[PDB]
Parts: C-alpha cells; sequence; structure tokens
C-alpha cells in the first residue's frame, strides 16, 4: 500500500474497525525488526507506561525522550524516567514564549535498518485507548552499504529535509541520530515533510517551516485544475478579531495554493458528550472559553466529527488532517496529516510586514502528493490508489443548537456516556 496511513486502534468498537489499525505495541513489536535503540519524540509522557509498550526483550535498550517540559514539569519527567537506567532525555529549547514540543515521532534503529514513524497520538495510556489518532510509517530503511557512494535521497528530499529539522534542536543527543539518517537509505520515501520549529524565519527561510513549507510544496509539485480546503484538529488557538487577520489571509492562502470554501472538523459539545469516552474526552480537545469568545466568528466555520466510515464517529478525533478535496468529494488534490491544530503557535504568522514568519513551537507532518505517485489526484476511498479519508465526506456543518467544545466550562444539564456531568475546576 503507497500510503502507509494508519489508524491506531480504539478499544470497544468492532474488531472490523481495528483490523487495518495499529496499536502502539504493534509498531514496536519484534516483528517490525530487532530493536538496538530507539528516540520518541512528544508531548505528554507517562513513562513507566510507555516502557511496557516495548517488548519484554527490547524493553533495556537504549530510549530517548525528546520533550520540551521546563521547571517543574521538567523535574517530574526526570523522575518518571529516573528507574529506567537506558532512558535519556533531550529538552528542546523553547525559546519563544508559549511554544510547545508537540511532534509525534518515533525513530527505531533496528539490526535490519530505520523506521521513521510520525504520528498524532501522546505517549499516554489514553491517546491510545478511544480516540481517533493518525500513524505514518516509513519503510524499513536498510543502512547503506559500507563501500559504495549514495545520498541515500528520495525525490521527496525526504532525508535532507528531516535532518535539516533534527539539526534545528541543536541538541547533542540529536546530532548521533542525524548520523544514523545519513546512513541509511531513505530513497524508497514517498512523502514530503512538513515540520515547524521554533523561530523568525526570513528571506528564503520562510518557505523552510510551516504554513509556508506547505505553499511552497503545493506551487512546485502539484498543480492547478472551487475545490474546498477541510481542516481537522483537536485544538484551537486564538486566530484574532476576524478571519482577514489570519485564517483566511495567509492561511488558507498557503492551503488553496496549487501550482474557496473552508470547511473546519471541530467536535461539538454534542459529539463529545456522547462518545466513547464521554465529557473527558475534552480534556484532550483544549479550546479555553477565553480564546473563543474573542472569536465567535470562527464558528461557523465548523463541522461535527462524524467518521461511520472508519467506525469512529464514537472516538473523539486527536488526528489532525488538512486536504484539498474536488466540488463533490470523490477525489483529493492532497492530504496532509500532522500535529499541528488550528493556531498560529502551531503554523507561523507573519510579521514586519509579511517579512517574516514567527513559528512557536515544534510540529510535524508528512504531506501526500499525486505527483510523488506519478498520479494526478487521489480517488477518496469511500469505505476504509485510493487514499483512506478516516471522516466522512462531506463534512456535515454544526446545527443551530450545537457548539464548538470549549474544555474549560461546565457542562451540567446532560449526563455524558457515563452518566457524569463536566465541572473544570
Amino acid at each position: 500500500n503507497p500510503f502507509q496511513f494508519y489508524l491506531t486502534r480504539v478499544s470497544g468498537v468492532k474488531p472490523k474497525y481495528n483490523s487495518g489499525a495499529l496499536h502502539i505495541k504493534d509498531i514496536l513489536s519484534p516483528l517490525f525488526g530487532t530493536l538496538v535503540s530507539s528516540a520518541q519524540f512528544n508531548y505528554c509522557f507517562d513513562v513507566d507506561w510507555l516502557v511496557k509498550q516495548y517488548p519484554p526483550e527490547f524493553r533495556k535498550k537504549p530510549i530517548l525522550l525528546v520533550h520540551g517540559d521546563k521547571r517543574e514539569a521538567k523535574a517530574h519527567l526526570h523522575a518518571q524516567a529516573k528507574p529506567y537506567e537506558n532512558i535519556s532525555l533531550c529538552q528542546a529549547k523553547l525559546d519563544i514564549a508559549f511554544g510547545t514540543h508537540h511532534t509525534k515521532m518515533m525513530l527505531l534503529l533496528y539490526e535490519e535498518g530505520l523506521r521513521v514513524v510520525i504520528h498524532t497520538s501522546n505517549l499516554i495510556h489514553a491517546d491510545w485507548h478511544q480516540k481517533t489518532q493518525g500513524i505514518w510509517l516509513s519503510p524499513l530503511y536498510p543502512r547503506i552499504a559500507d563501500g559504495t557512494h549514495k545520498s541515500g535521497e528520495s525525490p521527496t528530499h525526504f532525508k535532507a529535509n528531516l535532518i535539516s529539522y533534527l539539526t534545528a534542536y541543536n541538541a547533542p543527543s540529536l546530532k548521533e541520530w542525524i548520523d544514523v539518517i545519513h546512513k541509511h537509505d531513505l530513497s524508497e520515501t514517498n512523502v514530503y515533510l512538513i515540520g515547524s520549529t521554533p523561530g523568525r524565519f526570513q528571506g528564503s527561510q520562510k518557505d523552510n517551516w510551516g504554513h509556508f513549507r506547505l505553499k511552497k510544496l503545493l506551487k512546485d509539485h502539484a498543480s492547478s485544475m472551487s475545490w474546498p480546503v477541510v481542516g481537522q484538529f483537536s485544538s484551537v488557538g486564538s486566530l484574532g478579531a476576524d478571519e482577514s487577520k489570519w485564517l483566511c489571509s495567509e492561511f488558507k492562502e498557503s492551503m488553496l495554493t496549487l501550482g474557496v470554501p473552508l470547511y473546519l472538523i471541530y467536535p461539538s459539545v454534542e459529539n463529545v458528550r456522547t462518545s466513547l469516552e464521554g465529557y473527558p474526552a475534552g480534556g484532550s480537545l483544549p479550546y479555553s472559553i477565553q480564546t473563543a469568545e474573542k472569536q465567535n466568528w470562527l464558528h461557523s466555520y465548523f463541522h461535527k466529527w462524524s467518521a461511520e466510515t472508519s467506525g469512529r464517529s464514537n472516538a473523539m478525533p486527536h488526528i489532525k488532517t488538512y486536504m484539498r478535496p474536488s466540488p463533490d468529494f470523490s477525489k483529493i488534490a492532497w492530504f496532509l496529516v500532522t500535529s499541528a491544530n488550528l493556531s498560529k503557535a502551531a503554523w507561523g504568522a507573519l510579521e514586519k510586514n509579511g517579512t517574516q514568519l514567527m513559528i512557536r513551537s515544534y510540529e510535524l507532518g508528512v504531506l501526500f502528493l499525486p505527483s510523488a505517485l506519478g498520479l494526478d489526484s487521489f480517488k477518496v476511498k469511500q469505505k476504509f490508489a485510493t487514499f483512506p479519508v478516516p471522516y466522512d465526506l462531506p463534512p456535515e456543518l454544526y446545527g443551530s443548537k450545537d457548539r464548538p467544545w470549549i474544555w474549560n466550562i461546565p457542562y451540567v444539564k446532560a449526563p455524558d456516556t457515563h452518566g457524569n456531568m463536566w465541572v473544570p475546576s
């Protein structure tokens, strides 16, 4: 299968809905290769839990946790890890305020080669239990033969792009991973890397990251042919007093690039209330009343979470996806799975009269382009050459009574799936 795009397993749905899905235990299985060492980039970690996901035989192999924790939270993470002698930590520098290290990626070095996994799940039990999450699995990259002269690069330039991404951390522990990557052949890679890294990027450096990086790839490797843009995420930042400030101006502009209706999918209160988790799903859908009340204009773009196609309408989304379907939603010009939610922090925001792109966070995704497969478009796989879109199309608009899930206000008029109310505080 050319895509290697997978959803995580969801407990409590019919087996047919998990047949082609993966659990972290599957990803780390001996069947995937003989593990020597690994790196786990993420945001939240439950170390005891993480360790048990590795098979017993591999549990003592070295593990690098790359995170953005600071101060006490950092101390706590070090405390979680102390008992496991084989675990080292790398604190990603977060020199711009309010940034987070949000990238979810696994680097898995085996006796037989190297695997890169870019996905959407935090390393905690609940993210892999009853949520809809996405996974892209690289091929097993072989090591470059000890006497050849090859770049090991793919036509999408994934190898150099991933190295640049690691290089931006400027961390000694990652230099070791960069060196490992240099040693392998990633030429079979058919996706484009889209990363965000904290900084202020000017000149041509603007095209390296965030939504400009996406813009640049859509201009170079896609071509033009009322194809809407679909954006689907689990968090929402403060986007401005009105939409011309960022959403429609730079964000949509980048997304509509090729060689226009914008539909945003974000769970309503009702979607969360009736989920497999009930209201506690809302603990992973941050959207503060503080921010929401300043931008009620945004909510007219919102569409309900519906995933009958993958049996996951009740499995709340923590996956994030962006794509460009045709007017009848039967095909798509491209598809992106990433850790980036709907925020300036994640995607970047122009500064100094559009000469400088400011990004606060680390984010990472893979872009699927028909040109990389020799195609002009992908047909949408109706029931999860055809791309497996994990939610239903066309997107369904919020009803008049719907509200976007807002996590720091109470919902006490209707009980959820487990008969509970939600009272933050």
